[PDB]
């Protein structure tokens, strides 16, 4: 459902950019053998930008498809027109898939009152379990605490991903907000550090291709083992950084390729391939976490 | 036109927010008569990202048509995704625009090479004219000088819409690119200072309002009289400021009402009405303009 | 000695802007009294910038003299010239303080090499133990976790006060230096959740007005009683905050003036007096702590 | 004299960190020679941290001595501390500098109140013109265009060195002060830039080895001659931003070294020896300067 090891699954693709159905399908196979918790479909890492409505939900059904209810899945649904939201999280209703995971409005800059309002209206027109998702970075807004505890009152806004890397928020927000609404870090390199401070997991990058030290490193989290986490997340500390060595998902998809988990690296433009450099950086975080 | 004062016109909806064809020729013909150089049709301050393709395109004709080649024309057509921006390109093919204004890919955070990678396939499926933009705090990537200068080179790619607010870049743009590259300003507050740097204009939120003076100041400007240019800029200078009070185009689709030029102040989510408070800062602003 | 509640005590003075001895020592019976772990002598809240070496070195004194050894104290030892830093830790040999808390060099920026000799040196002519310093926010350098790895292979350099507010250093320093290098906050807003994460303490300026809270909150920590300790943080999170609402230590000292705790809430130029309004917001924070 | 090309002048030192006499009479007789505007002795760049007050006016006395009236000398008077600034100034009364430079209080962080009383307690005790200092990277803190205006109305107030780098300041401040008061660029990368939008000068590390195309820039500034002065600044443009490839004034000791114009590149801890790496850097910058 919402604990532990969530990925943030990449949209493998032919080299003619469209998905690729025999490389989504090991993956989840992957995905299911190495204990992940859910499958995160179409987000950030997973290229929303660049598929259209239509090939988003159907990468979204065929991740749904290909799960085959062995692992829940995730949509994300966010968009930063209210109306193309709404829309988006209509197409997924009655679908099977367990919840949406919905972004704050990108490059219009809304204020709080404006996200609040965005999210209420998004929450109204569905049945399904909402995370919200804070990434300034990307978006130029930031979903402030106590915002989000005037989300979580709504019934089915029942989470965050917390992608700020600023561990602040993470009790800052918990003092607002139920016992059951649940804190994932969107930060892999802080992840382990925001489980500590209280919360739930981690929708990750890394998980991609770190699927079973990723869910074993968050089963000891939450059952309080901090110091036997923190040696795994030692070991994947060079990959949570040198993922982002070059734009997400770049240097992901390259290593889903090397590790034979895809069958190429393909992705859509702007996004480029990864250069020769990236690649040498990625292989040695990839020989550090014994993957390679 | 790609010099003097370029208005990012607003988008004037009625109340159920479609587009107010009456309150846009008002705004058209005020422009006309005021002497803005050209119309940014659904720039940011169009309210682009709430447009779904079709209605930006027809809010561009619309303009077109009631612009009667009085004044250019030049349409918003960026995207986040490449492919998505060449087809929004291929609808104002043969339109009447004179040029395009394309902004750098939000959210997905593109390398620089990206960005080349980009902007190139842009221009190469078009004759139009491409003016870059360049406008980090929405986007979260910063189109840096070395790039605008590898993109000048595009015979198609005339010149730049610099909204960082850092007035560094006029002069390390300028050195990169040829003589007819143009630099605009995006950062109404800063755009006298790009000027006397050597920029050739300003598209400007501003000028929605205050069309005549913004034409002036930009004109002493162009001609050298920076000190004749500043004291105009002094009166504008708490609308450069306050019509940012709350997220564009929230204030000065206020102050487009509060004049008469249009009919509704009326927006889409998740932009939300203006406060109290922002209505006074506004006003207050309009009267230090002397525009009220 | 260097764990728990370590009050970075303020330097009261008279009408003057001299030291206060009878609110010195009202202020040492208060931590005494209320179980505060030790007293810092002069650090920043203490004025260092504003007393000459020798008014320094005499209010060290006196604070030692009165604590008459019931409880431990700190010299605040820093400069941004090596050989100042180390005239000034020379003082100090053989007194009876118990260590000595020494920020990285300010305004002169050095570098990662430049603050590992600086602090080197300083700890070669010395016998007592040295807590690093980092406050980015005021000197303009950060001292980075790599180096304070360097730097705890060196005897008697024995912990870090962090007052980044970043908490991801935490755990990127532990991993770096030995199991009893001491990490305490510098940051009374984020100290609850630097504990959390492994942190032994803080040297709070909160500790001024609010001794036995921060003692208590602290002992619960150290114990792993989070919640509990929570529950005193959310007491005290208005004075964590509002105790900077103006340049500190200008909102602590009228808050101990305020609490009759000192004589006076006069400072040095250029602190200036409380403003009225910062006097409300301080008034209201200690309301909510239960002070007044 | 208070605009052009103004030196912040290093202080040169042999094997054991003591001033060289002979090493700084070459730099003095250099910038007489070269059309240097005036000298700032004991500035940043001159290593005020690092030298005690004693030491710090016979450096200023040392100058003048050398200078012989050749060329102004202003002298570095700041302290973070405003009785230390006073006391500091009043050294230098009646010594024959021609004013001071004044840095805003780093470290303490006080409020605009308290810079506006600082600086005009430092200026109500000597009749020596004050130039206002602000260098927010190094200090911590910020000095506004308000505030400059406000201390502009003290009649021994001159002018500010305003090194932020934000170009903006420049007609901010402007519009605040009469037009005798100077603004001066203290960040050589924007200098020209800065001069281009109403400054009076620079003053200017790279003017410690580029004295004659400093000189010849800055007239051709003053003159509106920007295109002229612009050549000059882009072969300038690497020195100006490699003399920071490590921290000011390591670099430029070293490239003084490198041409022969001082005798030994030392410096005070905490600055440190030029790495290979700056050398090679700076050794390419000084070649496209022309200066090898
Ligand atoms: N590329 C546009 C539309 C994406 C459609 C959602 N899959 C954006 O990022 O909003
Ligand atoms: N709302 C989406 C699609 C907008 C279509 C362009 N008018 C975005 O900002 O990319
Ligand atoms: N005010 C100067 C000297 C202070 C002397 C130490 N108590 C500085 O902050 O370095
Ligand atoms: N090193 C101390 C005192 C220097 C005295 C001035 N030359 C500071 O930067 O304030
Ligand atoms: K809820
Ligand atoms: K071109
Ligand atoms: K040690
Ligand atoms: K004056």
């Amino acid at each position: 459902m919402f604990t532990g090891s969530i990925v943030a699954i990449v949209t493998p693709m032919d080299e003619k950019g469209n998905v690729c159905r025999a490389s989504l399908k090991k993956l989840i196979d992957y995905h299911v053998a190495s204990g992940t918790s859910a499958i995160v479909s179409v987000g950030t890492t997973g290229e929303f930008a660049t598929l259209n409505h239509d090939e988003h939900a159907d990468v979204v059904m065929m991740t749904l498809d290909l799960a085959d209810g062995r692992i829940p899945v995730i949509a994300g649904t966010g968009a930063n027109a209210t109306a193309e939201a709404i829309s988006l999280t209509q197409r997924f209703n009655d679908s099977g898939i367990v919840g949406c995971l919905t972004v704050t409005p990108y490059y219009n800059r809304p204020s709080q009152e404006g996200l609040y309002q965005h999210f209420k209206a998004i929450a109204e027109h569905t049945d399904l379990p909402q995370i919200l998702y804070n990434v300034p970075s990307r978006t130029g807004c930031d979903l402030l605490p106590e915002t989000v505890g005037r989300l979580a009152k709504v019934k089915n806004i029942i989470g965050i991903k917390e992608a700020t890397g600023n561990l602040t928020r993470v009790n800052q927000i918990k003092e607002l907000v139920s016992d059951d609404f649940v804190l994932l870090s969107g930060d892999d390199a802080s992840a382990l550090d925001f489980m500590q401070l209280g919360g739930h997991g981690v929708i990750s990058v890394t998980a991609n291709v770190a699927a079973r030290d990723m869910a074993q490193m968050c089963k000891l989290a939450a059952e309080g083992h901090f110091a036997e986490a923190r040696v795994i997340n030692q070991r994947l500390m060079p990959l949570h950084n040198k993922l982002f060595v070059e734009p997400n998902p770049i240097p992901v998809k390259w290593a889903c390729k090397e590790l034979g988990l895809v069958a190429t690296d393909t992705l859509r433009l702007p996004m480029t391939p990864i250069t020769d450099s990236g690649r040498e950086t990625v292989r040695a975080a990839l020989k550090h976490a014994g993957l390679l």
